[PDB]
């Protein structure tokens, strides 16, 4: 199976798909090895790795590439988040098949406006969608469309209506996202769902919600670890540089790390070894 | 003070300038944070946060591009890990002011060949240190050789001869290595090292060597901290995949976080919100 | 003369600064030798080098990097093409500081929306040119509002309203476009414009307006020539191509070329000569 | 056909396959256009293109990230140079999967050492070339080894018998390459060429030797334009600039230029056209 068969098959079959954050292909190949059903090419990560806002700063090509680097590392399906396009239908169209070409096995887009209506007009998004799945060339390629509309505060009955009308252009899965601090709003949502294709939830803000509860729920198909890369490198780097600096040195704290030669294992070291032998004359 | 000027009156201060490992801005800037002198943008931390073996494999304009990235999110001094030059003299003529451009405030360069005489002719590196000092275009930019006879296994003679030899062709520092896993390799070299400049140590393999000790080496002027970022990294992410598939969600795990708050201030929320009330009209 | 003090310098004396666009490194050196006073990093021309359509496909980092390459190659003045910011305010306030690190001396962005009001609104493009000013580290960094109203068919009221809403907010000069095929309505513009700033001409569609026409238009302080290389190569090379592919071979066109040492001399041999003479040991 | 299957085609089948030198995507568009077989996507104009020596000074990324935009341009097969492999078999057997990836239908490697014994050992080059057809996905990539041994004046024995060292490890084709200014010393290799895959030429500096003169030699079976269109750009750029500054303005010169409508035309904008009329809603 292709990766894009791997990922398609897994929302036909029913399974409940994980797919965890990466903001380098280390970290990347290190999430395969946990055992997630996918990578997710957050641009929130990513972004943040870079010490910049998540708002649209970092170059479209910077996650790209980045994208091109993780999927030629895993072996697993890699969803990756293009956030609203960068432009219009126009932009989408010459933008998705890059992410194709890539290696991405699908991408997710929001409806909201660029840059900071909250969000787009509905038909205006179902083109931008529509424009998705025509510029595709797998069909087994997925296109996520997202809505924001709880986000917005525009309701539930207009975050259903846009993810019934997204379908309707052609959208492969919604992800809905939601703020409070409990899954109520959530909740609320998947059980009046009435479209067709399965839901994404990113429980990033409720995590109480497991994924035996996610599970739980027959229509969502994919559940998508957000930000904890980032979060778990950021706590840590931080506190190793806290005792080094309180220390003055890293003679208490070399023994509490990785070694380096698991580092170069990681790095394929293996796959070169074997190079080296095999051609190297 | 501009970086080069914040460096180079470390070095000639005396005081023991320390620099950490950094794989990206992010990391670099919790560096700054804790207080190291300056940052290391290592070969060894990218390719390695990339996933592939340290031999060079890494594109030379993917390392660029991440220190121009570092350089302007810290303000601390950069030393770039440049490898062998990427070519001869000619190559390294050409590279060099790119590095200086991207807001390096040093360049390190090793005289092992290019690719796998495991090291160069002492007047070809020479030459290759004359054609970085000449290309440089502000003369606080520090150029730094990278001596590896002691690798090598040529010996302690050998690798004062070249360290001395790169001195007389203009090196502003010495950076000598040493695989032993204790420390009487390196001692011994610094005991005996009679050139004029600083030396520079990447105590990796002898971790009992504290700050302290590298201090009483009225010799030493830089200490580099080669690969704890990577591995503090590693050592977290793979624990805190490894709970999330074991408890089947991260609600054991979140609390053990960084909060997404936390990354958002990192990113430069703060700047962003200035820029936001002040132009966005 | 720092680039940005040579292109200052030619605003405030007076003189009529010519700008040629260029779509790599090459054609730019090229335009400095032919005596233009500054380079035009054209959008139309670089994503027109890319086949690709002139409607903010190319990725943002893609012109960056160009014009880095561009600046680093020329000794004379480069105009950017930012388009419209990339986003709003808070991307111009990112934005602008890569451009004049890669070493532009000016940036040019338009009032129009993105992506295809056809406008934005006037106190919003204020903010955007606020935004930019703001982010310059160089005061003599120029910035240049360009008015697409005349393009818009709002009329002449509404662009002189812009030009001076951008004036006020920080502009230091004023980029006005027309349609018509007839230079009457740009005319019309520069005698009537009131604002105390240069203004800009790009005079593509009425190449009947001639250097001496524009400069004896004392408001008016830069001429841009603004697709002209590309198509120079394109018209060349079908020609080329075509006599090839007709001749079957090239035995009749090799002697209207330039020659192979041409090439090489416009690559920079003579520096590298120098470098492998004094540095290649 | 796939464009691997294409160029594979081209081969087995017996007929000349011509291939045109091509520095960006649109010039690269402008070949096909005109009938030749393939693109070369020449290290020599490209870092001509960029006013620098052909000395491995362009990053690899760059020619890379070229081959990737030209592959996604055109429809016909891509051979791309590849100079040395950047470094040993370890670095080749990276390298090649990435090329292959951009979208090239073919590479070519040359057996002279990296960097500036002019040629590295015959058993040391079989082992990069396989390498390289180890590293290849698709067994329908061709891999073209390049012979300089005439260049570097080891003579003709030496050359076949590199030539056939090459084939013997696995080379799909082979590139041999001469100085003199008489073709002379080329037909004397092809003449005793007796090794069974199909022969490259690229005789730039014999322009007396026609395609019907090397359809003749039926053990050719590639033919490459090495730098025309490069060379074709400069004359006409340099032209036009020194008519505009002759003539002080665009008015003589415009009519001599392809319209701006041509070059919209090229950028695609008729695939553009369609998008924004099926999806901009
Ligand atoms: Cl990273
Ligand atoms: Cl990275
Ligand atoms: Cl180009
Ligand atoms: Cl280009
Ligand atoms: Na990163
Ligand atoms: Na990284
Ligand atoms: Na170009
Ligand atoms: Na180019």
């Amino acid at each position: 199976m292709t990766k894009n068969q791997a990922l398609r098959a897994a929302l036909d079959s029913g399974r409940l798909f994980t797919a965890m954050a990466a903001h380098n292909p280390l970290v990347a190949k290190l999430a395969e090895q946990a055992g997630f059903g996918g990578i997710w090419g957050s641009g929130f990560e990513l972004s943040a790795s870079y010490a910049v806002p998540d708002a649209n700063i970092l170059s479209m090509s910077t996650h790209l590439e980045m994208m091109r680097a993780i999927a030629s590392t895993v072996s697993i399906p890699l969803i990756a988040d293009i956030d609203t396009g960068f432009g219009n239908a126009v932009n989408v169209h010459y933008v998705v098949p890059q992410y194709e070409a890539a290696g991405a096995s699908a991408i997710v887009m929001e409806d909201k406006t660029f840059p900071k209506q909250e969000l787009v007009r509905i038909e205006e998004f179902q083109g931008k969608i529509a424009a998705a799945t025509a510029a595709r060339a797998d069909r087994d390629f997925v296109v996520i469309a997202r809505v924001e509309a709880l986000i917005a505060g525009l309701g539930q009955q207009e975050a259903v209506r846009r993810g019934q009308a997204y379908e309707e252009a052609g959208a492969d899965a919604i992800l809905i996202h939601s703020r409070q601090k409990t899954p109520d709003e959530i909740l609320a949502f998947v059980k009046s769902w009435p479209g067709k294709v399965p839901l994404v939830l990113v429980p990033t803000a409720y995590p109480q919600l497991t994924e035996a509860d996610i599970a739980a729920l027959s229509k969502v198909g994919i559940v998508i670890y957000g930000n904890h890369a980032i979060r778990a490198a950021v706590g840590a780097v931080r506190e190793v540089f806290a005792r080094i600096r309180r220390d003055g040195g890293i003679r208490e704290v070399d023994a509490a790390l990785p070694s380096v030669k698991e580092i170069i294992e990681l790095q394929g070291d293996e796959r070169m070894r074997a190079v080296e032998a095999r051609y190297l004359k």
